[PDB]
């Protein structure tokens, strides 16, 4: 071969990572300890608001990509308190995170809700939207999460209630990059 | 066409029983069963004329301690004009339940499929399916957290804004 | 499923136009349809939580003296957003009309049919399938009481009750 | 291909001609169609070179008060550089109209179905379908606020930008 | 419809990078991909609302001689509110390239294909499918002189006319 | 069913993540700026211990995960400097991390080391254990890096050189974690 005046850049394998990964777990997005007779009807135990951030290893995983989507979202109410607390609970997950309403009715419209004592598990499985959603944050916030969880004191608790959110998501990461906080 | 089905939980009463006031016979939750009663359904039917019951299943969570001591039972009379508020109405009607205050139990009722108004008028024969009634059986020896959930799936027609 | 296919008629606004006032470029009525303007949409809407805009039609229904020597032109521009209010932005969209203010006419737009949101929010591209002006385009020598009817027919989903 | 099918609305022309001044013959619009005239044409007419008119419908829609007893004349002379401005010409064309003043009408020309330049040039006949005259038929008692819109369907050609 | 469909080459940016003043990490084009940048999209866009972007490919011409001594290294980020300009954010991306001064490169990119907005909003998440960045890796010996050429093929619907 | 003293728990789904994620891309490892006359024979432009958290996409993945396994390592030594200057360069992998020799028989010993000049680019293809390094820092860094990369000017240098060194690297991590720096 020849001598050129400069010779043609090598660089081949540039841009060309990996753009699907479905990442899963499962992580506590609330733990919250209601003294007793502090459980008046309408009280907020829990108001989540279910971004890659709040799961702490789905942070680091959507710190690295543009979109994520949630392929299945599944949350698990689990109090610890004994069997002889007098008090229910009400556990939703609204698909509106914009939504600020805190009312049993607002909870017990949407779909999954459950309603239960505060002696007796549930699992919510809500209705969330399958599409991609952008991971990091913005001017509006209904293209970053899906939703948010609200839990409520149905009625007057009597004991001391350790409740915990539990959640199960699934999500399926696309768009590489190098997201920054 | 104007036929618009709608379905889902809500809380048509919560009450508090107080401890030692439980005496046999007294009446926890009186509710006619009006779609305003109902939030969501309630909602729906301002901006309806007529609505038609297909599905309704009353389910009750009584928020108690497990060694409470007492009872509850609970109907649904088709009549909405009944007023009788004894055992004997709910023991006589079809769905009727009795348990324990610890336990959950689905009240599944015999209700009128005909399509009433969501308004009211001079009779309740024709703007609501029925009566919910819930009455301590036995003396309650702790505090009492009840909550009716309803079940409800309607089908709503006739558009027209309503003011309660 | 989920889907509820309503539909109707509502007055979106009325506005009285004194006589003299009329100049060209005078916005007359300028308003942003979202559920909350419809009446009957405005109660569905507290009920659910997406829609979507499957037909929408504007009537102009002016009342006015027959002396009455002006003119109006009636658009809907398709992005909320947009803060113009010139005659040439109008007549561009889609169904704009112009008339006299003794002549009723009808807008047929260009909704984006999308599913949007039954509530509020930061961004309003994403909550209002657009807003109608109506500007005066020629001096009226009497006062001109306007409105606006609005055919509409959303398809609802995502059940979920809200408040305003 | 490259071809884009727009259509759209647009006030040509608005003339505000004063009372007593109606006399018969009297030119009151007097446009020639190119596409700088229609604004959403006008901006799609500077990405493109070749345009064909589809379809070319003209409305005249006067506000006038309706004391006003005069009349008008619309047609469309397919012939740019035609500077005849007779009732006997205009009425010839096919799709000319005479009404009242308190009267909208439509005119519904034989626009040549050729494809012409969208740029301007030395000769007319290859840049502008042609040309509409208004003419004041009666003499009208009041002020008439004249506006003549314009519903096109061009085909755009030949991809390129262009300046005014 | 109103599918208007429109593709072409047009240069986004144009950029002298001057001789000694190639700081590694230096920024030469930082461009947000709207349709107003590009020439000819830009008028089309300013008489329609809605756009989507079918095939977009950037190509980058450098007019220096042969014996320069630097490079240039080119991302698009899909996300227009990231500000992240370094390095890492490039080679995180798809399709971004690294080069010499005097090569010619194709940054093909991982673009969003879903409708957006040809106008300004609260979020540039709805009107614009990413972000340009083109970086100076290496100091750069004598003057430089850049232009990125983008191969655009968009789809525009929803016509009304726009002001900047 | 009955009413107990206190009902059982019924979390389920606990401790069951994903064991298994082989993320994989490229990125730049180091950076380097000579300027003319200082390419002194035996200077060391790159001295990089390869380690998850020197690789930015990488450290992330492996702070939610214990030990993680090089499937495929391969780094593209690429000069940007003309095709006027003088000089050699020289690159390789030294698969022991506690190894502190910088020569150029040491680098040439090694399989895949590389001798090129300035102005022309080099792919080195080193050997590096397979078996399972821990994520996480420790007393002995030989279970956590798979080697060193080292690369020296051969020759006396005449321009400004401006070297970069990038990794294609591929791993498989496994046993889920949560590790903390
Ligand atoms: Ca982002
Ligand atoms: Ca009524
Ligand atoms: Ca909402
Ligand atoms: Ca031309
Ligand atoms: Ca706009
Ligand atoms: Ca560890």
């Amino acid at each position: 071969t020849d001598a050129p005046v400069s010779k043609a850049s090598t660089v081949t394998g540039f841009g060309r990572g990996t753009n699907d990964v479905h990442l899963s777990g499962m992580s506590r997005i609330s733990q919250a300890v209601l003294p007793a007779g502090t459980g008046t009807d309408g009280y907020v135990v829990v108001d989540a608001t279910i971004v890659p951030d709040l799961l702490p290893r789905l942070g680091h995983a959507a710190r690295i990509f543009q979109r994520y989507a949630v392929e299945t979202l599944e949350f698990e109410i689990q109090p610890m308190c004994p069997a002889n607390t007098g008090g229910g609970y009400v556990a939703g997950f609204l698909p509106d995170p914009t939504d600020n309403d805190h009312t049993f009715d607002a909870l017990q419209a949407t779909r999954g809700a459950v309603v239960a004592k505060w002696w007796e598990s549930r699992t919510v499985r809500p209705q969330y939207t399958r599409t991609l959603l952008w991971t990091s944050s913005g001017k509006e916030q209904r293209l970053t999460s899906p939703g948010r969880l609200i839990l409520l004191c149905v009625g007057n608790n009597t004991d001391v209630v350790n409740v915990s959110v539990l959640c199960r998501w699934s999500v399926r990461l696309s768009v590489p990059s190098l997201e920054t906080p």
